[PDB]
């Protein structure tokens, strides 16, 4: 409802704990994600928080008005469109987002989906070709858990 | 919500899959549990989907209408009390039970909570004990996961 969190875990070191919080009429996103290459690597809400065959489960991108993929700032977007985060030369990466298309209730809701950390940098939908406009050419998923219910 | 899944993982060699359908003004929780010691053991739906400290984050058993521990066909129960799961001398659960209570859907919803299998039966509150009214004396967390929403 007010607050959550998705701790994201994979077959290899990329681990990470995502906070949510809904703060006036926005969400909030926060944590930090560590093991990753240093550089950009996309960063999405995937549609189901389905774990059973690990983060290819979770299915495609969070995608209620059915648009095609885009940057969190353009209108044409998916709602699981959280843009790139970055890591340093150490492999940490510190998420601080603010993002008005997801929700934590309601039909945006993302309570129950899945928060995915992948391999490359997401496009933005601009690579110019089929894949970026589903993708963002974001590659393969590092790590990822079920987005829950926090105190 | 009509669909969910959870995939329950612990420190030790329990996991399982449990699948949740909304059938009627019931849910319907089907799956199985591998890695137990034959006999009972509880099964709740506990409050939080915080997985930040293993099992032990997600708190106690929902409980949204105060009331004390019970079985799941008593009356004076936690909304997360679905009883015992039965393990055989191979340590597999089977799992099917059909409640009223717990729901996919508004105020009692499990989406984004933690499913949990303890180490020792649940005494159903019926335990004569303080301990029984809280937890049914089920003891240890053996596995948990977060509750998802799934295809
Ligand atoms: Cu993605
Ligand atoms: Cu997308
Ligand atoms: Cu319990
Ligand atoms: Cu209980």
């Amino acid at each position: 409802a007010t607050k959550a969190v998705c701790v994201l875990k994979g077959d290899g070191p990329v681990q990470g704990t995502i906070h949510f919080e809904a703060k006036g009429d926005t969400v909030v996103v926060t944590g930090s994600i560590t093991g990753l290459t240093e550089g950009d690597h996309g960063f999405h809400v995937h549609q189901f928080g389905d774990n059973t065959q690990g983060c290819t489960s979770a299915g495609p991108h969070f995608n209620p008005l059915s648009k095609k993929h885009g940057g969190p700032k353009d209108d044409e977007r998916h709602v699981g469109d959280l843009g790139n985060v970055t890591a340093d030369k150490n492999g940490v990466a510190i998420v601080d987002i603010v993002d008005p298309l997801i929700s934590l209730s309601g039909e945006y809701s993302i309570i129950g989906r899945t928060m995915v950390v992948h391999e490359k940098p997401d496009d933005l939908g601009r690579g110019g070709n089929e894949e970026s406009t589903s993708t963002g050419n974001a590659g393969s998923r590092l790590a990822c858990g079920v987005i829950g219910i926090a105190k």
